[PDB]
DNA sequence: AGGCCTCCAAAAAAGCCTCCTCA
DNA sequence: GAGGAGGCTTTTTTGGAGGCCTT
């Protein structure tokens, strides 16, 4: 009953590389309301974001954020499932990062906590 | 805020919207703000033979000739990408000479442009 | 484990050109 | 002669594979 994979919508601004060392600095988190928001600040810290926010997705917390450094989803995935011995929690790097996060925003998401107002929609960190 | 570049102009400007036609004379409306500052990066980008800004209702409109022609999609691009605060329009211009002369004159006034003194009539 | 990288495939964007329909 | 639609080709931007290096 809990969440195989991401909403059917977002599916496809994400990345799929099975097979790939291809390292990034975009990434996506759905998991429950509590842990995105422990993430929120413990990411926060644990990655330097320059930016991140919190968001409703059926009745479930998806994170997203953006990294001054590249990463690995891997090793993304693996700081983020140590804190987290029972609860979901699914994480996947971003491809098109304009178009998830402001789909993110417009519902059925809507936004809970966030880095800066507005977010990409607002600032290019280009 | 404006729908569009004012109505007595419209006659001089390209409203295709289903054409790969290219071509090598554009204008843009901005605030003053977000304004003058695409008269700079556009000569370094396009490499352009002519440009001028322009009053125009407390606002910043702006002109140009490039040396090679260009969708106006493609320039709109490399406009849009610098500044998406406030807002900025964007058109091709199909009556060149006749565009820049109302613009050089009332109700409009030239701001700055690249050829001291600007464009005649010749020099199309 | 978790960063580095090039390479191509293949799509998206941004050019060239003729046309057809206005006049 | 315009000015646009759009067929077609060229150039640029993607992101998955996969091959390296450091501890």
């Amino acid at each position: 009953e809990d969440p195989k994979d991401f909403p059917s919508e977002l599916l496809s601004f994400l990345s799929h590389a099975v097979f790939s060392n291809r390292t990034l600095a975009c990434f996506a988190i759905y998991t429950t309301k509590e842990k995105a928001a422990l993430l929120y600040k413990k990411i926060m810290e644990k990655y330097s974001v320059t930016f991140i926010s919190r968001h409703n997705s059926y009745n479930h917390n998806i994170l997203f954020f953006l990294t001054p450094h590249r990463h690995r989803v891997s090793a993304i995935n693996n700081y983020a499932q140590k804190l987290c011995t029972f609860s979901f929690l699914i994480c996947k790097g971003v491809n098109k990062e304009y178009l998830m996060y402001s789909a993110l925003t417009r519902d059925p998401f809507s936004v809970i906590e966030e880095s800066l107002p507005g977010g990409l929609k607002e600032h290019d960190f280009n």
